[PDB]
């Protein structure tokens, strides 16, 4: 896997072992190689249990989730998957990796995309070897794989909102369970649901992973609501999963707006990773997969393979040249490779309104390609009556960095940005110039 120009792709099944002993193994011989390596984690969640695996060898871990100094003598450096195509995209140099290692391969934020598409360009290109780890590669149609023990597999109406009866199976468990919902709110309400029943909730999604994760391991639990973002490594030491098979898809409406359409099928890869969760203890079999509907291929024209074309254009490789999407992906998206590269001064706007201004990336393209500058909020108040934002069913309203009091009224309209009340906080203070 270790020589150049070769693109290796490790599938074992969920609970094979590619994180805590496959990945020591790849490392040791990279070390003994001389191979300058980059060791890609999903989340920073993953990335302190791939410090317990890799204890003890010289690994540079370039992230605040592991409270390690390094001695300066480390040739493997570990980061995040947004981490590493942040730093490509910003003026900071990074080395030119001889091995790239990424694990849990399968990620669709469009960061992960983008850092696919940058490694296999390069190992395409004769420049380097890397390892993509997953159990599921993009175009896997399995959504049953092999697991350490045997799994009952149910096909089962799974409810999507509080219920007064008919659903006697979810509350008559005695274990552990993690629930795959389709959104935030919707989580919420059957999480209200399960703890006015007497039971111990605990709710996960991207903003909230780093906090309450650490909640399964420190306090007991009934049941983890959580979104798809449990399929990237999160292990639990759960009896069932109960899986919707939905998922909320951002679509890009006559290139003018982002809607959040669904709640719509899984594909199987997210199918796959869900039902991984359990049966994962071979002293255990007969953990449950209950499964509410059936998957569907609905990463084609999803918007996170449109955004890693906006963040691959915006990256230096050689000269005039732009990285290309990972072969088995770069068909989701209809996209010509350099349509979305800006000028420099654009291109820096553009960085510090994701990095910064933590905007969904096809939003930061329309504000930084429009030549309007960061801290330059008019746009938040701009947009048409039908760009109104709503909140509690009511016009959303901001003060402004002048003074004066305004509804959120967006030239340029990303579901996204308010998506929950989390998000719409977020983007209210960004819209008053508060970041
Ligand atoms: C094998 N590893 C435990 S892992 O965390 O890389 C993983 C887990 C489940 C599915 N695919 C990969």
């Amino acid at each position: 896997m270790l020589k150049k120009k070769q693109l290796t792709v490790l599938d074992l099944h969920p609970g094979a072992g590619k994180t805590r002993r496959v990945l020591p193994e790849i490392v040791r011989e990279a070390i003994k190689k001389r191979l300058r390596t980059v060791i890609l984690a999903p989340t920073r969640v993953v990335a302190a249990e791939m410090e317990e695996a890799l204890r003890g060898l010289p690994v540079r871990y370039m992230t605040t989730a592991v409270n390690v100094t390094h001695s300066g003598t480390e040739i493997v450096d570990l980061m995040c998957h947004a981490t590493f195509t942040s730093r490509l995209l910003q003026p900071i140099r990074v080395p030119n990796y001889n091995l790239n290692i990424m694990d849990e391969a399968h990620f669709t934020d469009p960061s992960s995309i983008a850092a696919r598409g940058y490694i296999s360009t390069r190992v395409e290109m004769g420049e380097a070897a890397a390892i993509f780890m997953t159990a599921t590669p993009p175009g896997t149609r399995d959504a049953f794989p092999d697991s350490n023990s045997p799994i009952m597999d149910t096909e089962v109406e799974v409810p999507e909102r509080a219920w007064s009866s008919g659903f006697d199976w979810v509350t008559d468990h005695s274990g552990k369970t993690v629930w795959f919902v389709p959104s935030v709110r919707n989580g919420n309400e059957i999480a209200a649901c399960l703890t006015k029943a007497g039971k111990r909730v605990i709710q996960l999604s991207r903003k909230t992973f780093e906090t309450e994760f650490q909640k399964t391991k420190n306090q007991e639990w009934d049941f983890v609501i959580t979104t798809d973002i449990s399929e990237m490594g999160a292990n639990f030491k759960a009896d069932r999963v109960i899986d919707s098979r939905r998922c909320l898809k951002p679509v890009i409406l006559d290139g003018e707006r982002v809607i959040l359409a669904g709640p719509m099928p899984v594909t199987h890869a997210s199918a796959a990773q869900r039902r991984g969760r359990i049966g994962r203890n071979p002293n255990k079999p007969g953990d449950e997969y209950m499964y509410g509907g059936g998957c569907a291929e609905t990463d084609e024209g999803h918007a996170h393979w449109l955004e890693a074309r906006m963040l691959l254009d915006n990256i230096y490789l050689q000269d005039g040249l732009i990285a290309s999407l990972y072969r088995p992906e770069a068909d989701k998206v209809a996209a010509i490779e350099g349509e979305f590269k800006l000028r420099t001064e654009q291109r820096k706007t553009f960085v510090e309104l994701m990095k910064r201004g933590d905007l969904p990336v096809w939003l930061a393209y329309q504000v930084a390609s429009a030549g309007i500058t960061y801290t330059d909020r008019r746009w938040c108040f701009d947009g048409t009556t039908n760009n109104t934002i709503m909140e509690d069913s009511v016009p959303a309203e901001v003060w402004t960095k002048y003074g004066e009091k305004r509804v959120l009224k967006p030239r340029w309209m990303d579901a996204r940005v308010c998506s929950d009340h989390a998000a719409l906080k977020s983007f209210k203070e960004f819209a008053a110039g508060k970041r």
